[PDB]
Parts: structure tokens; sequence; C-alpha cells
């Protein structure tokens, strides 16, 4: 493909070059997989061992670690190979340098589109909606009346931006995600549910990514918003009026309900549940499939969950669990006349 | 922005006018972000804090809450002031009544299209389809053969509806949602899965709401049925043979198995599973991540699930759970000699 | 409708007559449904009452159930009717015949798409693309660069197939799903999230069927990889560099984290959670909901959850569950001197 010398490579992250500067590398690659002309890097010494016997040329390490591979000649020294190489990552790479309008797009006389965006085939932009520079938007997606997509984003196909949901820059929206879509919002009378119109929008924050299949509900009234550098993998349903702080990574397949606040620097793994109108404080990291039911006032890790168990323990497990109640468990541990 | 005067208001919802019925208003609002030009509801006593610091020109209120808010003039005096609000919210919802066939629609000659009907750009529709009177179908979305929708229907964009589904009045499905799709029918043999066909379809009833990224999978043989007045939110796996009784409501990330049938009038928290070929009665709520598998027999509230703990609490509680198999329960609470 | 005679059929599932060879028949049908032209099968005693009470015209038994159904006349006499019903459902699903390229889809001129293939409506396939002989790709699906899909495959619409995903043959994939998008790559520094670029691709065996809203990311540097014969539900998370073994099945809503590898011959019941970089051996059964967090390294059947508790009982196990960790549990069953 295309070639890069080390101490490119090295300079680009900022780090101090070992071995011959002017060696030709391809791409990075894993410690396994690994060649001559691969770059790959050792992330603390559990990968010591996959180290040694790698056949990359060249090893993003740090310096501790460099003393533990005499067997190699070529390295970069940084205080973090993980961020280095995730900075590589995107040296090596393939990039989308298009640019223009196709012209099966119908995009509405009244909107702005920056002369360095990219809009794709059958793509549809509404009344009053914002582009921004170097953004790209891929085929069949549609923006709304009212969509502001801000600088250096990338939405991707079959995404749906409504609600008049404004992104600001750097914002990434994976395939088949819902921005600003109708909440789940019904009122009960004669044992019938009335809809409930949803006035509100979507505010979505610099440096903020969504997976595939996600639904981001517009709020009832005020808004849905999704703070600056949150991060949002595939599968999740981010319910009405949903407020998420900075920084805050959110898991495959979690679901937020309506009117719930998550704090700063939030961890939720894979699946967790967290009901409607609840505040979930700044630090608070949950472990996959916690179901969370009532507030989270401290910072610190919460976990709910039975843990696995063989199918036989299992099912006698549950068994006696179902006759805990009958059983006084705390006037018997301290029972002794 | 068009203007409403606060007796019309008031007219619209049966209720009884307090203040100066002229007076003009944009929009409804929250307690905490209304301003003067703003219809607010104060939804019981547990808001009256919000409601007498709030800049709303008007109140929707009851009687017996009036009385709590002598700081204030204007109000609609309801019964039920969330239902007054209810309609209200489609009063100031932006409403489109665009109508016919755009260009781009590509439609099988022998399909039966009303006149009041909107068909979008890019929406393909094959033989004998037919989408009823003031039916609107949005643009990207397809319809196979023999799907029939009814009338004043609202089915968005990259809505698959398949398997000559059968939709009737007032129903609305949401983007990136697959209606009728091939269910899971995979009989084993020589350790390999041979693919079962599925013959079916899928039967929904008038006033059914359906979310986004929903996955509806029509019948092995016969029909996969929505009753009447059915309301999914968004991510939910209905699948084939399911049945599900009238307004009965299925929350985000449920999942409901083949072969089983839900009652009238349920209930089902957020990402529930219902395993296959069960009966839950009429009458039915589950809590959140509830898993349910055999039948329920009786309507009333059930839940699984362990709550949330800290996680050192957590690692403890599970060692204990897993020693509880190997400890006699019943035979030490009646043992006392 | 189309008209089968009773013998073809017989002969179609290598089966044994009995009763008028030259009866016609339009579908099969459940025992509860079926009329004089359609075609039933009886699947073991359980379901012999309602077979004598069926209107079905002809029935798919077995030798010691011919015996116990005298009040029918005409059969097929097979060892395995189950597979035997699913060999015939294919010969009454409606066959999509279709062969061309629609006028409305964007083809770079570097692909190489097979004139038995049919691409469907505003279809957008990349460059480097090919597209294998009787392929259906259904209207508005993308195949993004460098994408490869092999013979017989079908391709719903509104997929995604990006990451330089390459599919076998025979290969099945449902609507709203994204095959290969980026997967969740990000490192922390300074409290935020700095984007890991996702280098990696995807391969899909031979005869793999997945479901509709699927993510199936592509690797981080290797591939994600299914092998043959694996299926896969609607709504499913496979995440980057995940790895599953011929023949498993994956029911719907289940999670898999990155790099985790999943054995042969698996089965997960729907909505189970696996953590991240974990190996599950072949033969490996899940109950619904299960969350594994370390390897499994036995074959077995395997589980996670509590009951379903009616609601009040719920609670007072859930008091007493948290009162657990507290009581020493083995110290007092072997507490008597």
């Amino acid at each position: 493909v295309q070639q890069y010398r080390l101490d490119e490579l090295a300079h680009l992250v900022k780090g101090e070059l070992i071995g011959e500067g002017s060696l030709q590398f391809s791409n990075l690659a894993s410690l396994e997989n690994a060649e001559v002309n691969h770059l790959t890097f050792v992330n603390g010494e559990k990968h010591l061992d996959q180290a040694k016997v790698s056949r990359a040329g060249a090893y993003i390490v740090t310096a501790a670690l460099k003393e533990h591979l005499p067997e190699k000649d070529n390295f970069i020294i940084v205080d973090n190979p993980y961020l280095a190489f995730a900075i590589l990552t995107h040296v090596f790479d393939k990039k989308i340098s298009s640019t223009g309008i196709e012209s099966t797009a119908r995009i509405h006389p009244s909107a702005v589109i920056s002369e360095t965006a990219y809009i794709g085939h059958y793509v549809v932009i509404g009344e009053n909606c914002v582009v921004g520079d170097n953004t790209v938007i891929q085929s069949h997606t549609k923006l709304d009346d009212n969509v502001e997509v801000g600088k250096d984003c990338f939405i991707d196909s079959y995404v749906t931006i409504t609600g008049s949901s404004k992104l600001r820059d750097r914002v990434r929206i994976h395939s088949s995600t819902v921005i600003g879509g109708e909440g789940f919002g019904f009122a009960p009378y004669q044992g019938k549910w009335h809809r409930i119109a949803q006035l509100g929008s979507v505010l979505i924050g610099n440096d903020v990514r969504i997976g595939s299949n996600c639904s981001i509900d517009r709020g009832a009234l005020d808004n849905t918003i999704l703070e600056d550098g949150v991060i949002i993998d595939n599968l999740v349903q981010i319910a009405h009026n949903v407020h998420i702080g900075s920084n805050t990574a959110i898991a495959a397949k979690c679901g937020i309900a309506g009117s719930t606040k998550i704090g700063k620097n939030c961890i939720l793994a894979g699946a967790c549940g967290v009901a409607g109108h609840l505040s979930i404080a700044d630090n608070v990291t949950l472990t996959g499939m916690s179901m969370v039911t009532k507030n989270i006032s401290e910072a610190g890790t919460y976990s709910s969950g039975t843990g696995l168990f063989e199918n036989n323990h299992w099912k006698k497990t549950i068994v006696r669990l179902r006759q805990l109640a009958d059983v006084p468990l705390t006037q018997i541990t301290k029972r002794l006349d």
C-alpha cells in the first residue's frame, strides 16, 4: 500500500526512537500476526512473551519494557504505548477524502452545506439544516428540518436525525441509529393509552460517538443531552430527557430510561438498565447487567446479577433463594442462649 | 410562531377557565423552563415548589391544587391534568398533512394507494399492497408483496414491512424497524441447522405504536398478532407467533420468545425476557430485567433480579449465594430444642 | 394459488406414501388451522389429540403415529417429521426469482457483479466490491469499498456491509443490520477518550444467518470471524474480534464483547451477555439472560438469574439477600459441638 519511516512514526507520537529510523512500515498489527513491515505494541509485561516471539519489525514500548526485550532492535519509547498506538491507528487508517454533493441527494434550498462536506446518494436534508466543514454524511441518511451538524462529523447510512437535534463538532454516529425520535410517552384513561406528543429536541456535544441501531429519543419538553466526549456503543436506548455527563462511556445494549441524569466520567458495562427519574453521581462504574432502580449518590463501582452457575447447581440455588424470606437470618447469626 | 388564546385551550380539554381568557401562548413547557408565553401542568402536589417558582403564563391543575397555588392567577381546571396536557401537546405538535406520491417512489402497478396518502421518496411498494386513507409512509421505507396498511397510519423511514403483514388503522411504526421478518426457525440434524422457511404473517391491530430498531417477526405457520392498542418502545424483539393482548405495554429492550401469549392490559418494564411457548395472564406487570420462564396464571406484579450492590458487597454476596445449595434452610428454622 | 400432488411431496421427503397419491395441496399449516387442501405434521404423541380434530387433508407422521390415527386416511411416513416438514416449507415458500440491476442503483465500475445476481433499487456498491452468482441484494442496502459477497446469498434492505467484509456462500443477512462497523475502541488519557481506528475486517463463513437490527463490528487489528453454519437471531451485538465457532446458535438480544472466542456447537439463549477476552468451549449451552464473566472451559449447561418472584416476595428476598454477606453459612451447618 503506502509506507512510513519509523522516525516519522516516533515523531508523530512524540516518542524516543531506537533502531534504524529509516525503516519502512505498512501497517500496524497484533503481536501474533505481525510481520517485518508491521509495527506493533507491547501493552504491559503480561504480553512480554508474545512480544519476544513476534515477527514484527518494531515495537511501541515503555522504557521499563524495552529493557525486557533484548531480542528486539527497533523501538518507539513513550510513557503510554496504548495511546501512541491509538494515535497511529489513524495514520494507517485508510481515509475518506471525499468531498461534494452527490446529485441524487435532495437538499432543501434553505440549507447551508459547507463546500468541503460530503453528501451521499439519496441523502435528504430539510429546511434550515446546517452541515459544517469536512463533515461526512453517508448514503440514504435523512436530516429533518432544523437539524444542525457541526464540523468533522461522521454520520453513516440510514441514520435519522430529527426532532431538530443539534450536533456540535467531531460527532460520529453509525448506521441505522435514530437521533431525535419521538419517545415513549403515554397517558392512561379508560384503561387505554393517549399518545403524548414529544416537543423537545437533542443537544449533542463535541467529540461524541454513537454506535449502530441506537435509539436516542428527543425530550418530552426540554432536551435530551449528551455532554462533550460521551461515548456510546451499539444497540443503546437513551430515553427522552436523559442527560449524560461528560466523558461517560455506555457499553452496548444499555438502556437509560426517561428523565435520568448520569454524571461525569461514568462507565456502564454491557446491558445495564437504569430506571427513570434517577440521578447517578459522577464517577460511577456499573458492571455488566446492573439493574439500577434508586439513585446513586457516592462515586464507586456497583453491580447486580447472580453470577454463573452450572445448571443443576443453579436450579437448586434458586430453590433455596425462594426459601430465604421465611428464614430470619440476622436473628440467628447472634442467637445463643 | 402561531398563538392560542387561553380560553380555547381550556375548551379543548373540557376544562374550567380561571384568569384572562384572552392571553397568548406559543407552546407548552416544563415548570423549570417555562416563560410567560408558555402553558404548563402541575401533576400532583409533589411539584408545587417547582410550580410556585415557575415563570409560566397559565397552569393546568386540579381544583385541589389551584388552592395551594395562590401565587398564580390564570389556570385551567381539569380532573386529570396529565391527560389535558397530553391532548394539548398535539395542538403544538408540528402537524404535517403532505399528500400524494413522490416521483422517486417505486410502486407496483397492482398496488392500491389511497389518494389522501403520502408516499415519500425512494419508497418501494410491491404487488397487491394497499395503503389506506390519510396514511403517511416516509422516505426510504419498503412494503413487500401483499402488505396492507390501513387509514391514518404513520410509517417512518427505513421501515421494512414484509411477510404480507396486515396493519389496521391509526398504527404508528418508527424508524429502522422490521415488521414481518423471517423468524428464527432452525431444525437440528447431523449437528448442522436446517433453516425452516416461515409461511405465516403479522396482524397488527388498530391504535398500535411500535418504536425504532424493533423486530416483529412473522409466524412460522400462523400469525404473530399484536392486538388493538398495544404500545411497544424501542429495541424490542417480538418472535414468531407471539400474540400480545389489547392495550398491553412493552418497554424498551424486552424480548418475547417464539409462540408465547401475553394477555390484555399487561405491563412489561424495560429489558424483560419472556421465554418461548408460555402464557402470561391478563393484568400482569413485570418489573425491569425480569426473567420469565414459566406460565403466569394469576394477575399481579412480578419480579426477578438482585438489587444493585456496591461491588465488594456483591462479590461476597455471590460467594455466599454459591454456598446456599449445600445449606439446610427449612430444617434449621423449625430446629429449636 | 399453486398446487402440488401428495406423491410429489412424499417423494420430496424420501417418504412412504399412504392414501390417494393424486390429491391436491396448497400449503402447509398448523393442526389447528389446516383445511382439506393443507398438509400438516404431527410432532409426537403430545399433539395426537389436536391431530384427531384437524381438518387437514394429509398428515406427515411417523409409523408409530399413523398407528394412533385411524380417523385419518392420507399420510406421508418418515423417520423425522419435523425435518420433513422443514424440507417442505421451502417448496411452499414464495420464490424470489429476480435477476439484473435496477437503474436506481449506483455501482462503482471497478465492482464485479454476477449476471445472475439481483441488485435492488437504490443500492450503493463501492470500489473493488464483488457480488457472487444468484445473490440477492434487496433495495436500499449498501456495500462499502472492498466488500465481497459469495454465491446464493440473500441480504435484505437497510443493511450496511462495510470494513472490507468478506462473506462466503449461502449467507443470509436480515434487515437493518450492520456488518463490519467500527468497533468500540477507545483509549483513556486525561479523563478523556481518544478514539482508536479499527483496522481489521469481518469474515463470515458459508450458511451463516444473521437477524435484523444486528451489529457485527470489524476487528481492531485482526478479524471478527463467524465460522460456517453459525446462526444469529435479531438484535445481537457481536463486538470487534469476536470469534464464533461452526454451527453455534446465538439467540435474540445477546451481546458478546470484544476479543471473546466462542467454541463450536454452542447455544446461547436470548439476552445473554458474555464479557470481553473470554473463552467459551465447544458444546456450551447458556439459558436466558446468563452473564458470563470468566472463561467456561467444560461443556455443559450454565445459567444465572433469580427466579421470577411475586413482587412482595421479591422485595423480602432481596432484603434477605443483602443480609447474606454478614452471615457465616458454612460455619453454622457444621456447628453441633
